[PDB]
Order: structure tokens, then sequence, then C-alpha cells
């Protein structure tokens, strides 16, 4: 795996939600989206209260 | 974001879904996670039914 790669991917999109200024449908489907890779590439950036 | 980097990074984790080497429970969150994607960027590269 480009883990690495995908990490760098998590933390533009973890930063998307706090910067990014997305619309809140976005942003539902956005931070699911970060729960889900975050169990995908086994890397966390830190986060409450994204649930997962 | 851009969508022209969204569209990338989609592409990429399609790519982790089938080179990554990832295990079972990581390559079923990586396709759920692209189906977030799709919906919070709009624009489609998997294009799944399942996508919410
Ligand atoms: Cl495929």
């Amino acid at each position: 795996m480009k883990k690495r790669l995908a990490y760098a991917i998590i933390q533009f999109l973890h930063d998307q939600l706090r910067h990014g200024g997305l619309s809140s449908d976005a942003q539902e489907s956005l931070e699911v989206a970060i729960q889900c890779l975050e169990t995908a590439f086994g890397v966390t950036v830190e986060d409450s209260d994204l649930a997962l």
C-alpha cells in the first residue's frame, strides 16, 4: 500500500473539514470518508468527535 | 476542494483497492470511502449503486 500518500490525503481531507468551507451535505459525506479511510490505511489524525 | 484533485484522489483510492494489499476489513472501508468522496465532491470513479 502507498501508506504515506494515503496519510497525506487523510490529513488533507481532515483539513477540508476545518478550513475547507464545504457545504453541510459535503461535510457529512466527507466525515464518513475520513473515518473509513483511517480504517482502510491504518493511520489516524486525532479528532473528536469523528465517531470512529 | 478542487474537483481535479478530488478526481485524482479517488482514482488513487480505486487503485489502492485493487493493488494496495489491504486487509478485507480495510478494503471494505476503502470501498465505502470512495462512495463517500464521490458524493462529497461530485465526481465519479467507481460509480457504485451502493453510494448514498
Ligand atoms: Cl474494480
